């Protein structure tokens, strides 16, 4: 399977916060779905190498490297390495 | 040394949130002072095996597993495995 998503914790009503663990197979590309205005997303690489397209530009992130950005803007996740990439996606929804 | 701490992101003023990576050497024990009242913490194991003491009780956590708990309680981290343990710690402060 190209992309396997698993919540690390259930939806957190108090913190308005989701925390997902995602494994992206070699060669897989995933485009973000739309989010509510004001959502903030953090991506942190756990293992492997991840390519993130943010503000129309690609960058490579290595383990324990991360990026914080506007989750409501189009972005993409891509694995151009030869092994799965495991990363976390944290989402803070606005109050 | 026994414990190596690294911020994954700098302090987030708007989200009142810290995010750290920690590596505990075999046999290491870290006893934290309780954080401010209302603080919520999450811990996720990246690799290895982590023991955590919450509510005066020890439990062992493995990769992909995590726990959410009240940060203003006393708690502790310990590595009783023969390998280092690498984990992430999230801290959310009250707004
Ligand atoms: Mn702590």
């Amino acid at each position: 399977q190209a992309m396997v998503v698993k919540p690390l914790f259930p939806w957190d009503e108090t913190l308005k916060f989701d925390h997902f663990s995602i494994i992206l197979a070699p060669g897989a590309l995933s485009e973000s779905t739309p989010h509510e205005a004001g959502v903030i997303e953090h991506v942190v690489v756990i293992s492997g190498e991840l390519e993130m397209k943010i503000d129309g530009e690609w960058r490579t992130l290595y383990p324990d490297q991360g990026v914080r950005f506007a989750g409501d803007k189009p972005h993409a996740y891509r694995n151009s390495s030869s092994r799965p990439v495991h990363f976390h996606s944290l989402i803070h929804y606005p109050r």
